[PDB]
């Protein structure tokens, strides 16, 4: 008897993602997990290698294998292209963001070991559009637009509470701005108060975004189930991951109905893309996402397991985590934990 | 000289109640000319914000204003917001600075300033609609050359005018390529004419991330409206809290001395509030008129004070409450 193999979409993307994702494929190999690999291309190496920034074959690859395993992509800062983790996370409809924040051992965070949440980010609407952005002829000013549905802000929260049932949490906290943001940020606030009405054994809190930054910061073990809109979960999750130890423990999966795209919350770290220093623990974290995800749960644990034993071991730990070691070394030292 | 006293909302009494004392204490020669904006206003006269208020803070040119309550979702648009748009107090100025014993998860390294532009970005009551069927909501955000220079311009002067080196831009300009944009490239040409002082520019997600692992590594950061109010809040944090946190409404012709957090309704009235933060908004305001003396003789006292652990508030870990605080503050001038 041998298991079913899957075949999984693999994007390599830019800066660190090629050598973090060599890495990942690595310990996934050693984890004997029965997967294979279908390279695809989005964002600047797609646009130099096809005439496409999201060709139609990665289009056909993600809808035919239905998951992905992402590196990092570069969208360029000001004047170039939009952004193609945003245009793949509305291509597939992947509405839930889920980034999960837990302390480690032995990192260089500030925090004891009580960080234990998870953010629900509202994934495919929000201050993340690129329609409605102008600059006036005499670029004297400019404007930018959000918009909130209520069927988005629904199935964003109904996901939040589900999540905290399914995983057993007390708490689902929704973060705002609706005292000056009313319209937007205020439609989603009263649907999230009609769909918590739904769940009553489940704690449902309200708060405004800049007290739960200071929040985060002071006390962040009182919080369980964050979730919230676009933009905001951005800043909160890359927030949370510093509580952890950094960018480098930080696992986000995009999920909806019929795909699920699978990467780290860090971007392609162009200041160190290509030494061998990135921590390819976000990505690996995001790979156990992707195994609970595609129904291998004592795999998931394992990978995770191999990494908590490898940090609490102090076994060639990247820079971040204040080692010598590298991403490649790093990937070995879990992989032989296995 | 005569300052505007705005006694506002929740622990805005009791907080204002025990800054006035300790400004009484320290003999800076203030006379305090009350109005109400706000929830206060509006029950009296059915005005948010009075012409008498306008009138007092237009002769004045100077406020010391305790927090507003603004209603989360439908109801009045923030008179904070109204006042900093009416007299133009384009400069959010709030230092984030390490104090002892100041029950912080953090190191004591932490020193910096956040300068947040004060008048537009997303902070915009204009453009917020929703679809009659109540299924679609939009809101807009405003950048201009204008606004973004000259919040820019007084990040790189304030910088010459206390010693400090480095100036951080931040921003989501990859995302929102128009306005975050527009204030991104006007930041990079006002840098150019401060060659001696560092210009880094950097993404508000990774800034926060940097700001919760080495806070140490920022001098000056500038920013938009809405991405300085939430960096500031969680400065504030870094520090010890909302009640260590004061924020400066600065513009031109005009200055409206706060703290940086809000009416706290869920401990209002039970004279738990810190009355720090609206203290150190005090000092800032004694710098403004030209007391720096006075503003640099209430920081010691404070300072000494958390030193002593002097009848600290429950959020500083003590039992003492918002005007025993202040007396122990006064105790030391
Ligand atoms: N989902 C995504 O693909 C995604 C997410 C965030 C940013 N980005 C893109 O990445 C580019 C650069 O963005 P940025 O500089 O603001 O943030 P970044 O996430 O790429 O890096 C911020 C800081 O964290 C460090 N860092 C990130 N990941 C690390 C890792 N695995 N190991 C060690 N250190 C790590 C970097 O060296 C850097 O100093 C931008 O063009 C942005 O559009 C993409
Ligand atoms: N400039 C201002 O006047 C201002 C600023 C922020 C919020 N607000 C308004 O305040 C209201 C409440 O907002 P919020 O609850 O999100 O934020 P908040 O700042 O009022 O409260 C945040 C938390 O910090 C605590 N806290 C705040 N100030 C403290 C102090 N001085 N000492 C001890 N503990 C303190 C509170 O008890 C609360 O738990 C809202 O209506 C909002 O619109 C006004």
């Amino acid at each position: 008897h041998h298991h079913m193999t899957q075949t999984i979409t693999v994007i390599r993307g830019d800066g660190i993602g090629p050598e973090i994702m060599d890495a990942t494929l690595f310990v996934l190999d050693a984890l004997q997990a029965g997967l294979t690999y279908e390279y695809a291309d989005a964002g600047l190496v797609a646009l130099e290698k096809h005439g496409d920034l999201l060709p139609e074959s990665t289009l056909a690859s993600i809808t035919k294998n239905k998951v992905a395993l992402k590196s990092p992509l570069t969208t360029p800062v000001g004047e170039g292209f939009s952004s193609i983790n945003v245009a793949m996370r509305r291509k597939f409809d992947l509405y839930a963001n889920v980034r999960p924040a837990k302390s480690f051992p032995n990192t260089k965070s500030r925090f004891a070991d009580g960080v234990d949440l998870i953010t629900v980010r509202e994934n495919t609407e929000g201050a993340y559009l690129s329609e409605g952005q102008e600059v006036s002829a005499d670029g004297e000013v400019a404007v930018s637009g959000a918009r909130v549905t209520r069927k988005g802000s629904e199935r964003i929260v109904r996901y939040a509470f589900d999540l905290a049932r399914a995983t057993g949490r007390k708490k689902v906290t929704a973060v705002h701005k609706a005292n000056i943001i009313k319209s937007t940020s205020g439609l989603f606030l009263k649907v999230a108060r009609d769909v918590a009405t739904q769940y009553p054994e489940i704690e449902f809190q309200e708060m405004i975004v800049d007290n739960t930054c200071m929040q985060l910061v002071m006390r962040p073990e009182q919080f369980d189930i964050i979730v919230t809109t676009n933009l905001f979960g951005d800043i909160i999750s890359d927030l949370c991951a510093g509580l952890v130890g950094g960018l480098g423990l930080a696992p986000g999966a995009n999920i909806g109905v019929d795909a699920a795209i699978f990467e780290a919350v860090h971007g392609s770290a162009p200041d160190i893309a290509g030494q061998g220093k990135a921590n390819p623990c976000a990505l690996l974290l995001g790979a156990a996402q992707m195994l609970d995800h595609i129904g291998q749960p004592q795999n998931a644990e394992r990978l995770r397991e191999a990494i908590v034993a490898t940090l609490e071991a102090k076994d060639s730990l990247t820079p971040d985590l204040g080692g010598t070691g590298n991403t490649m070394g790093f990937a070995k030292a879990i992989a032989s934990r296995l």
